């Protein structure tokens, strides 16, 4: 009985209504594909290996997992309805962060500053 990692967010769901729109596609082209570059992204690329990591109480805390990996896949597999589905997923990635941790941690200042840019960059976005 050693530790596991839960199975990740569904990045496919044939039954979901979905749509590609202007948002969306700016959402992939030059948000996610910008903040991923940033030196900051790469915890957040894929989902938290709790088990890689040795914080088996991850998932005891943290009940909705999110990460940029996961969303990107969305993103590409037009997963989403809208743009403020994909924002919520931003957000909760942002907060689990921010529950798990405290502030000051590196990982925190990693995530408020990814935070401030994803800010910036969805505060026009097309029509």
């Amino acid at each position: 009985m050693g530790s596991t990692n839960p199975p990740p967010p569904e990045t496919s769901n044939p039954n979901k209504p979905k749509r590609q729109t202007n948002q969306l596609q700016y959402l992939l082209r030059v948000v996610l594909k910008t903040l991923w570059k940033h030196q900051f992204a790469w915890p957040f690329q894929q989902p938290v290996d709790a088990v890689k990591l040795n914080l088996p109480d991850y998932y005891k805390i943290i009940k909705t997992p999110m990460d940029m990996g996961t969303i990107k896949k969305r993103l590409e597999n037009n997963y989403y309805w809208n743009a403020q589905e994909c924002i919520q997923d931003f957000n909760t990635m942002f907060t689990n962060c921010y529950i798990y941790n405290k502030p000051g941690d590196d990982i925190v200042l990693m995530a408020e500053a990814l935070e401030k840019l994803f800010l910036q960059k969805i505060n026009e976005l097309p029509t």
